[PDB]
């Protein structure tokens, strides 16, 4: 249940499986006690969903912040995505009196970076009481749900999935939920399964939330990221079990490298992703594999991730930045990670003066680390140096293309290397001092 709240501050808890009514009936029932509630969600497309639906299912119409779209009614319940509350500078001084960390399982950069500044900024601005809500707290493992049948996908089939095949009659009229682990794969599988005949669209970051039909036959082929705390009524989820991690590893050639690999999913993945189905009616959970990987810590590479969208998207020196962190791994109940705050805040804090234009262009392009990114092509141009390739990770570079002659001034590794390296300029020399002592 909903923990009380008392007039002086406390960060409290709340767990609850999935589709229970965590981010619906929860703060509805704060509300009617006459408290103003934000939630906040990892998810753009959940928290636009939660506006029309409280409005026609729970007698209010809440106010909506997101990047793009504000909708502002003055409802004493307010939803907004991690990003926007960043954005906007932090928690709003007397806005809120109870602040809704919703999906804090959640280790993508924005989250953390979202939770440890509410942590951090909550009492000021005037709140009473943080929760911290979500259906998989650490070291959780998952259990059956009352909602869903899960059955175990054999080679009876005709459609492909991960080593296992999907029948055509699963999925032929109602509306289902495929979970692949790349972009790539949702194209390749929603292009034969309309091959097929059948009404299936994907979706993932870059794509509007509108591709989706709110009613009527449909076969979803989505990521994870945006399917965060969503409610699409699915009758079924099927899920290829398979994520992708992010590793930094201390190469020392000349500095660290950061790449991605291909993994089983872990316990939190999977009673997430099932639980986008069985949402207050019956549903069914396909599965290619069983079992799980226990969750645990969350990478380093996050950390890093969290300084490099501090300095490009929200105007967080590095020190701002690692207070937040701090508040963040300081609070129990929630993922853990290794202390390398120190170390990638003296890393960011040697990557000073960077070109204003390249920023911008990898901010634009979407790259996962676009200040590194931007960085290494800023020490590039002003080397009058090549990129480590012409990928497109490197295109705002292009222009520049027929002044840049010899080796690479190589910084770090975010992708393949393909021109010459050279290590001896400063900032690659400095990031190593970092990683030495
Ligand atoms: N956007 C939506 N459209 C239709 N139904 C919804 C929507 N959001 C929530 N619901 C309904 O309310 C229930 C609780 O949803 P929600 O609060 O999002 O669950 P959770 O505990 O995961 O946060 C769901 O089981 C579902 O039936
Ligand atoms: F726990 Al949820 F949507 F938030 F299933
Ligand atoms: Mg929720």
């Amino acid at each position: 249940s909903p923990p009380a709240v008392p007039q002086t501050f406390q960060v409290a808890h709340l767990h609850a499986p999935t589709g229970s009514g965590k981010s619906t009936k929860v703060p509805a029932a704060y509300a009617a006690q006459g408290y103003k509630v934000l939630v906040l969600n990892p998810s753009v497309a959940a928290t636009l969903g939660f506006g029309a639906y409280m409005s026609k299912a729970h007698g209010i119409d809440p106010n909506i912040r997101t990047g793009v779209r504000t909708i502002t009614t003055g409802a004493p319940i307010t939803y907004s995505t991690y990003g926007k509350f960043l954005a906007d500078g932090g928690c709003s001084g007397g806005a809120y009196d109870i602040i809704i960390c919703d999906e804090c399982h959640s280790t993508d950069s924005t989250t953390i970076l979202g939770i440890g500044t509410v942590l951090d900024q909550a009492e000021t601005a005037g709140a009473r009481l943080v929760v911290l809500a979500t259906a998989t707290p650490p070291g959780s493992v998952t259990v059956p749900h009352p909602n869903i049948e899960e059955v175990a996908l054999s080679s009876t089939g005709e459609i492909p999935f991960y080593g296992k095949a999907i029948p055509i009659e699963t999925i032929k009229g109602g509306r289902h939920l495929i979970f692949c682990h790349s972009k790539k794969k949702c194209d390749e599988l929603a292009a034969k399964l309309s091959g097929l005949g059948l009404n299936a669209v994907a979706y993932y970051r870059g794509l509007d939330v509108s591709v989706i039909p709110t009613s009527g036959d449909v076969i979803v082929v989505a990521t994870d990221a945006l399917m965060t705390g969503f409610t699409g009524d699915f009758d079924s989820v099927i899920d290829c079990n398979t994520c992708v991690t992010q590793t930094v590893d201390f190469s020392l050639d000349p500095t660290f490298t950061i790449e991605t690999t291909t993994v089983p999913q872990d316990a939190v993945s999977r009673s997430q992703r099932r639980g986008r189905t069985g949402r207050g009616r019956m549903g069914i959970y396909r599965f290619v594999t069983p079992g799980e990987r226990p969750s645990g810590m969350f990478d380093s590479s996050v950390l890093c991730e969290c300084y490099d969208a501090g300095c490009a998207w929200y105007e967080l020196t590095p020190a701002e930045t690692s207070v937040r962190l701090r508040a963040y791994l300081n609070t129990p109940g929630l993922p853990v990670c290794q202390d390398h705050l120190e170390f990638w805040e003296s890393v960011f804090t040697g990557l000073t003066h960077i070109d204003a234009h390249f920023l911008s262009q990898t901010k634009q392009a979407g790259d996962n680390f676009p200040y590194l990114v931007a960085y290494q092509a800023t020490v590039c141009a002003r080397a009058q140096a090549p990129p480590p390739s012409w990928d497109q990770m490197w295109k705002c570079l292009i222009r520049l293309k027929p002044t840049l002659h010899g080796p690479t001034p190589l910084l770090y590794r975010l992708g393949a290397v393909q021109n010459e390296v050279t290590t001896t300029h400063p900032i690659t020399k400095y990031i190593m001092a970092c990683m030495s002592a």
